[PDB]
């Protein structure tokens, strides 16, 4: 699939190793920090597909697939696929090729789109930088593909970013020189073969900030899909540009500001609302960034406050505001693992609960986005306007004029306190029927052009034309 097409999508990003087993239990033991493989797999996955279809999701996104370096050692082992060694073979412990493609087949008879983590920047080896063995690795045989061992000292040096070595000394990643026209080679052909073979629909790619800009259009082409990069960093200046050469970046800029503003009651929204004007300044397409709200690399959000209210504000937003929505598996569920590896619980371990409260809120928090795209054409692609703030509230408006999606989001939390907020700034005009998707509570506009919004238990609202509610069954 394209990168235009990719925009109405909802995605659910799952550690194969975690999410759930061939034999389907619930039961079998997964202690995070012993950084071990439990042994999820690529069946357990088709296994549960009801269960992640259920809340909507559209599409999945599954870690790496090459086989990996097999030792143990003090740093875990390669349960997450990040440590690559042979690349046209598959990750045993996951499964088969087979099983690889009839989760292809099983996802796309359902009208769901696969999404694969892809590692073009190293290689893994237990062993320090100075003694890697070269056989091990297929086929870079050689240290001539490699750039010379260093590790990175200083992140404010890109050039030692990208050409100095990501690791440690127990696990060193061997990093490859990317500039190597032999290198371009492998990797694109590779790419198109991977595409080709198991029918990807696009793919995320690991250490975006770690490999040289000019390699990524050629890739992105090879593979003919949609690719969204990792650039881990919080600074829209430094991952934006990199729109320029990939498609879409995963929104780390407003992770951070999105993160604080709810986490307390007191968190800051000045800091979310400058950040969305950054990225709107520097970014040529926000409606192509992939936004998150936790992943496999910081603590859960339920890590830091264990209020319900705040954990729905920030589900609504990621799929309400500009961009593709990603949820990580557990987030459902209310994990509240912290550290790495402390943020690497088992779904299985949650019983597949479909009752869970946060299962719920994204199955409807889906069922409304799907709405809006279907009832306007120009809603996906449409810029979202922060129109209203307040201490605690920021009002967002989206979508075509006569059709705006006002979303309405609070970080007082569960404590709460039952008002009326009077949203001005709508677009919308006097005598328009709106009606308020999670409550279905009918409302019209001021004379003055007011939206008179009813606020509860610090939770968001959304209003959309009564007509196009009145066309769906959110109510009734
Ligand atoms: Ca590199
Ligand atoms: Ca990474």
């Amino acid at each position: 699939l394209s990168a235009a097409s990719w925009r109405t999508q909802s995605i659910y990003f799952l550690l194969t190793d975690r999410f759930g087993r061939t034999d389907n239990s619930t039961t079998a033991t997964c202690n995070t920090g012993n950084e071990i493989y439990c042994g999820g797999s690529w069946q357990g996955i088709i296994d549960h597909l009801d269960y992640i279809e259920g809340m909507g999701f559209t599409a999945i996104w599954i870690s790496p697939i090459t086989e990996q370096l097999p030792q143990d050692t003090a740093d875990g082992e390669a349960y997450h696929g990040y440590w690559q060694q042979k690349i046209y073979d598959v990750n045993s412990n996951f499964g088969t090729a087979d099983n690889l493609k009839s989760l292809s087949d099983a996802l796309h008879a359902r009208g769901m789109y696969l999404m694969v983590d892809v590692v073009p920047d190293h290689m893994g080896y237990a062993g320090n930088g100075n003694d890697v063995d070269y056989s091990v690795f297929d086929p870079f045989d050689s240290s001539s593909y490699f750039h010379p061992y260093c590790l990175i000292t200083d992140w404010d040096n890109l050039t030692m970013v990208e050409d100095c070595w990501e690791g440690d000394t127990i696990v060193s990643l061997p990093d490859l020189d990317t500039t190597e026209t032999a290198v371009r080679t492998i990797w694109y052909d590779w790419v198109a073969d991977l595409v080709s073979n198991y029918s990807v629909d696009g793919l995320r790619i690991d250490s975006v900030l770690e490999v040289q800009p000019d390699f990524f259009p050629g890739y992105n082409k090879a593979s003919g899909v949609y690719c969204v990069g990792e650039i881990d960093n919080g600074n829209p200046a430094s991952d934006c540009p990199y729109q320029k050469v990939l498609d879409g970046v995963l929104n780390y800029p407003i992770y951070w500001q999105l993160l604080y503003a709810f986490e307390s009651s007191s968190g800051s929204i000045s800091n979310l609302y400058n950040m969305i004007k950054s990225v709107a300044s520097d970014c040529s397409d926000p409606t192509l960034l992939g936004n998150f709200i936790e992943n496999h690399d910081n603590p859960r959000f339920a890590k830091y406050t264990s209020d319900y209210s705040q954990a729905k504000n920030v589900l609504s937003y990621i799929f309400l505001s500009d961009g593709i929505p990603i949820v990580y598996a557990g987030e459902e569920q209310h994990y509240a693992g912290g550290k790495v590896p402390y943020n690497r619980e088992a779904t299985w371990l949650s019983g597949y609960d479909t009752s869970a409260e946060l299962y719920t809120w994204i199955a409807t928090t889906n069922a409304i986005r799907k709405l809006a795209i279907a009832a306007d054409s120009a809603y996906i692609t449409y810029a979202n306007d922060a129109f209203y703030t307040d201490s605690n509230t920021i009002a967002m408006a989206k979508g075509t004029s006569g059709s705006q999606v006002i979303t309405v989001l609070s970080n007082k939390g569960s404590s709460g306190s039952s008002y009326t907020l009077t949203l001005s700034g709508s677009g919308y005009t006097s005598g328009t029927k709106l009606i308020e998707a999670y409550t279905c509570t009918s409302v019209t506009v001021d004379s003055s052009g007011d939206i008179p919004v009813p606020m509860a238990s610090g939770l968001p609202r959304v209003l959309l034309p009564a007509s196009v509610v009145d066309s769906s069954s959110l109510c009734g």
